[PDB]
DNA sequence: GCTGATGCGTG
DNA sequence: GTCGGAC
DNA sequence: GTCCGACCACGCATCAGC
């Protein structure tokens, strides 16, 4: 009985406390039992072990439904670069989920708005039971569901998953398509689990396996770096070829030991790039960086892109998440020769798109480079230029460069490729370790309109490997200096979602407008304060509920706040940037005729209690604040 | 054919 | 993206 | 420090209802 299912039992047998036989199909129940485990632990070890009996036991009786587990418990579809999505929101799931029960709308849309989770509104004759790869096949059927009355297929298929649901299977269906799955669990616990896995009980072992827990003969301490080691060979090579439909089979026949030999960084597909730390100012760089050679690069505003070119000239374009890019930049596609030398045969490069104006030369705001077509294979038709700025190289000529230092990396960049202003340019850097060099170029960074400087290693610790340190790289930008500030008051709250469900999730901040007496909704905030201060905000804010906006407040088209609060709370709000808001009432007509201003990143930082509601950021600052960047 | 609502995907 | 929490 | 999931603004692309 699958019901009784539980893959957090001690000394877990992979064969004998299954809930399924060898041959027959994973079912759903069980998937759905060990979700079950894993989200009622808090410990990362020990959902990694839930989740590892799970697979041992799947690897050893049912091979082929290893991939969809591990997609199942990822809530993906498939490989980053297909682009397989859903299009299922929460109005088409509460919709399928009104057909399953017969409520109204209304009775399943307040549930789940006090409650935070869909799913325990869907699992609050009988078809035959859920299979793991049947249900992860329903779910990429809906996604391929395009055209006219395909949101009606799209409830036909929720629907139908519902009725065969069993105990937990409704509430981690309804999450799972609400791409919600509250699970505590994700990338980097999913690959420690299957490297696990794999390691206690090897895959390809003929029935009944020969053996299931090779922790048995060693000691704790060998058992532990033994699990480690492995799962380091697992994590890099991922993070080269970040594609279970790749690996998996690979790795289901060859071994985990020999994966690498195979599954190796090759020109076309996406690689996970490498991200960046934000440190407090240069002092946090001089400190961390201590006794190592840093080289400061302006951090540009705009769209990372991963360039592959294939041996054979065909060019694929990727973002940071492995999203395939190729249509939408046709004009980076007729670049490439005039940036390879004739020495330049397959190559990795790490640029970032920004937008660029051809008539006056200079670079234009991240705001209009999101104006850019995304299916745009008119390559005439584009109107946003775009000038790359390449600042890494990860593969040259067919070979892989991931284990040299950036300072190799550099040298290999530099050479081999040509600057044409305009179209190409090296990223603008400096290689110092004066505090005076350094604030200027962070000073020019910002007056070049960038926002900030990145710090990178020149050669220790200065390679290309995420499983090492996935943020070896420092970001240092002018909103983390001291250097934002405004200070707005609330007008509204919203329900929280999640790990905020019977608290205060949103927020809805105003500025005020002195020449028309009102106050102007100007952005939402719902990061940056503690669960303590939450729980202040949510006692202080209480007594000041109102069933009725006040006349002197305006939002717009801004979500109607679920709970009108009286305007008495300063807060001091914190943003990257001041952004032309298409949606916000805030100094609208000040520096737009039709459009307001709003907060990019905003951010809590304390409650003004000294100051009142009128003594807040005026419109008209924000207005010059907006104006007083170097747009 | 249009439009508002919305899903997705960045950053 | 920015942020805090739990480990 | 790591991993995860709360949360933000905003653009294109899509589709039900008209």
């Amino acid at each position: 009985d699958p019901s009784g299912y539980n893959p957090a039992k001690n000394n877990y047998h992979p064969v004998e406390d299954a809930c399924w036989k060898p041959g027959q199909k994973v079912p759903y129940l069980a998937v759905a039992r060990t979700f079950e485990k894993i989200e009622e632990v808090s410990a990362r070890l020990r959902m990694v072990e839930t989740l590892s009996n799970l697979l041992r036991s799947v690897v050893a009786l049912s091979p082929p439904d290893l991939l969809p587990v591990l997609y199942l418990s990822l809530n993906h579809l498939g490989p980053p670069q297909q682009g397989l999505a859903l299009g299922v929101g929460d109005g088409v799931l509460l919709k399928a989920v009104a057909q399953a029960t017969g409520r109204q709308l209304e009775s399943v849309r307040a549930e789940a708005a006090e409650k935070g989770d869909v799913g325990l509104v869907a699992e609050n004759l009988p078809p035959p039971p859920l299979t793991a790869s049947g249900v992860f096949s329903k779910f990429r059927d809906i996604a391929r569901l395009t055209g006219s009355a395909s949101t009606a297929k799209k409830i036909d298929i929720i629907k139908g998953l519902f009725v065969a649901c069993r105990h937990s299977e409704a509430r981690f269906i309804a999450r799972s398509l609400s791409g919600r799955l509250r699970l505590g669990l994700a990338e980097q616990s999913v690959l420690a689990a299957l490297s696990q896995a794999v390691s206690l009980t090897p895959p390809g072992q003929e029935f009944p396996p020969a053996m299931v827990d090779a922790g048995k003969g060693k000691t704790a301490e060998a058992r532990k770096t033994w699990l480690e080691e492995q799962g380091m060979i697992l994590k890099q090579t991922f993070c080269e070829v970040p594609d279970l439909d790749r690996i998996i089979p690979v790795l289901l026949e060859h071994g985990l030991e020999r994966l690498p030999e195979h599954c190796k960084l090759s020109p076309g597909i996406p690689l996970k790039p490498m991200l960046a730390h934000p440190t407090r100012g240069i002092s946090e760089v001089l400190k961390r960086f201590e006794e190592a050679a840093f080289t400061c690069e302006y951090k540009y505003d705009g769209q990372r892109a991963q360039i592959h070119a294939l041996e054979g000239g065909e060019v694929k374009i990727f973002s940071r998440n492995q999203a395939d890019n190729t249509g939408k930049y046709p004009d980076i596609i007729s670049r490439i020769p005039k940036i390879k030398l004739p020495s330049v045969t397959s190559f990795i490069l790490d640029t970032e798109a920004v937008a660029w104006d051809r008539e006056k030369k200079q670079i234009q705001p991240f705001q209009v480079l999101t104006t850019r077509k995304r299916k745009e294979v008119d390559a005439s038709e584009i109107q946003v230029q775009v000038c790359l700025y390449a600042f890494d190289l990860i593969y040259l000529n067919g070979e892989s460069l991931v284990r040299e230092p950036l300072s190799r990396r550099r040298q290999l960049l530099r050479e081999n490729f040509v600057e044409t202003e305009g179209e190409f340019v090296f990223a603008t850097s400096l290689d110092t370790k004066d505090i005076e060099q350094i604030a200027e170029f962070l000073e020019q960074s910002v007056k070049d309109s960038c926002e900030g400087l990145m710090v990178k290693t020149l050669d220790v610790d200065a390679t290309y490997e995420i499983a090492k340190r996935s943020h070896n790289w420092l970001k240092l930008k002018k909103d983390y200096l001291g250097v934002d500030t405004l200070d707005l008051v609330v007008i509204g709250a919203y329900l929280g979602r999640g790990k905020r469900a019977g608290r205060y999730g949103g927020f809805l901040l105003a500025s005020y407008d002195e020449d028309s007496e009102e106050l102007q909704a100007i952005c939402k905030l719902g990061t940056g304060f503690s669960d303590e201060e939450l729980e202040e905000h949510h006692q202080s804010l209480k007594a000041l509920v109102l069933p009725s906006p006040r006349p002197y407040v305006r939002i717009d088209g801004a979500v109607i706040p679920d709970h009108w609060l009286d305007p008495s709370a300063v807060w001091e709000v914190k943003c990257a940037d001041l952004s032309l808001s298409p949606i916000y009432p805030a100094a609208r007509g000040l520096v737009d005729s039709d459009k307001g201003i709003s907060l990019r990143f905003p951010r809590f930082i304390r409650v003004r209690e000294d100051k009142q509601p009128e003594q807040a950021t005026t419109s008209a600052q924000v207005a010059c604040l907006y104006r007083k960047q170097s747009q």
